[PDB]
């Protein structure tokens, strides 16, 4: 299973089990 996550401060990385 992927499942991506982004933030208003300026990160980018995938959630990943």
């Amino acid at each position: 299973m992927q499942i991506f996550v982004k933030t208003l401060d300026g990160k980018t990385i995938t959630l990943e089990v």
